[PDB]
C-alpha cells in the first residue's frame, strides 16, 4: 500500500489508495522499495477529471526532493492526461494516456535498469531505459492545485 510518512499533500485511503489531498501539488510512495530483481505491479485510476487529469505514475526515490514532473529526476512518471514520459524531463517517447477507471501495468527491472507500462493488459511498452537508483519505490504524483484525484496499488493480477 501507501506509506502515510512518504506522502506530501495527499492521504492514504484504507492503505491501498492515495488521494490527493490539501496543500496544491503532491506525492505519495508506496510502503516497499524494489532493490534488484523484477517487480510488476497495477495502478488502478479510481478517480480523475475525464479529458484534464491532473496524475503522473511510476517510480521515485526516496527522499524526494524535486516533484516536479517537468524537471524531476527523483522520479521517472507517466502522465495520465497526454500519455507523456517525464524524467530529467519530459522525453520523446510519447504512450497512451489513461484516466479513470483504466488499469497502467507497471514493470520495474532492475536487473535490466528499465521501466515498461502497459495500459489495461495491453502488453507493457518500454518507457525508460538505464535507469540509475537503487532503491524504487512506486509511485503517483498530482499536478493539479486542487484536492480530489485517487489512485489505487494493486497486485500484478488484479484486473
Amino acid at each position: 500500500g501507501f506509506d502515510p510518512e512518504k506522502a506530501q499533500c495527499c492521504l492514504v485511503e484504507n492503505g491501498q489508495i492515495l488521494t490527493h489531498g490539501s496543500g496544491g501539488k503532491g506525492y505519495g510512495l508506496a510502503s516497499t522499495g524494489v532493490t534488484s530483481g523484477c517487480y510488476q505491479w497495477k495502478f488502478y485510476i479510481v478517480k480523475e477529471n475525464r479529458g484534464n487529469e491532473g496524475t503522473c505514475v511510476g517510480v521515485s526515490r526516496w527522499p524526494v526532493h524535486d516533484f516536479n514532473h517537468r524537471t524531476t529526476s527523483d522520479m521517472w512518471l507517466y502522465r495520465a492526461y497526454s500519455g507523456n514520459l517525464y524524467h530529467n524531463g519530459e522525453q520523446t517517447l510519447t504512450l497512451s494516456s489513461f484516466t479513470q477507471g483504466d488499469f497502467i501495468t507497471c514493470v520495474l527491472d532492475m536487473e535490466a535498469r528499465t521501466i515498461s507500462f502497459g495500459k489495461n493488459g495491453e502488453e507493457p511498452k518500454l518507457a525508460f531505459e538505464d535507469v540509475d537508483a537503487a532503491e524504487l519505490y512506486p509511485c503517483v504524483m498530482f499536478y493539479s492545485s486542487n484536492p480530489g484525484e485517487k489512485v489505487k496499488i494493486c497486485d500484478m493480477q488484479m484486473r
